[PDB]
């Protein structure tokens, strides 16, 4: 049958489906570097930017940001994502007789798996890292004080969660790949 395969309107139901944990995420986040983060570009000096990015991070708990929800919606998507694959792939191993043929959808199913989660993975891993906002950077931070700002602020942290999930993809990916 046609839907087969995870469908682009297999994948939008799911994105649907979870769309409420990402509900206003942009405006959120655009607000929020509004009003607390533009002073860090006035930063005096190095540890005076940091002094700054603390401040950032205190302001962030205060106003109750949290970066585990962006966690959760990735784990219900790929979970979700991985549910509908795996039945997907029950079905046509019921239905389709030729083993070649089975692989075209066993490929195309675990394919479409794996790039529509890691996609948005990527899209929620590029929000998180833009609470450090790169257009509020003073001209005289380099790589390291920006490493250690995104460790102050909670962002590498979210990143270590957010490989375990890739890794994850990866182990569900190799499931629902399984040869023929």
């Amino acid at each position: 049958v046609d839907e087969l395969g995870f469908n682009e309107a297999e994948r939008q139901k799911i994105l649907d489906s979870n769309s409420s944990l990402m509900r206003n995420a942009n405006e959120v986040r655009d607000k929020f570097i509004q009003n607390y983060a533009t002073s860090l570009k006035d930063s005096n000096d190095p540890q005076d930017f940091l002094r700054r990015v603390q401040e950032l991070r205190i302001n962030m708990q205060k106003n109750f940001i949290s970066f585990d929800a962006y966690y959760n919606y990735l784990n219900n998507l790929v979970l979700a994502s991985y549910n509908r694959c795996k039945q997907e792939k029950t079905f046509a191993e019921s239905t389709i007789k030729n083993e070649l043929t089975l692989g075209e959808f066993v490929a195309e199913i675990s394919d479409n798996f794996n790039n529509f989660t890691c996609d948005e993975v990527a899209r929620i891993s590029d929000l998180v890292a833009s609470y450090l906002p790169r257009e509020y950077l003073p001209p005289f931070i380099d790589g390291n004080m920006m490493g250690v700002a995104f460790q102050i602020l909670g962002i590498d942290d979210f990143g270590k969660k957010l490989n375990e999930i890739v890794q994850d993809i990866g182990t569900k990916y190799i499931i629902l790949s399984k040869n023929k």
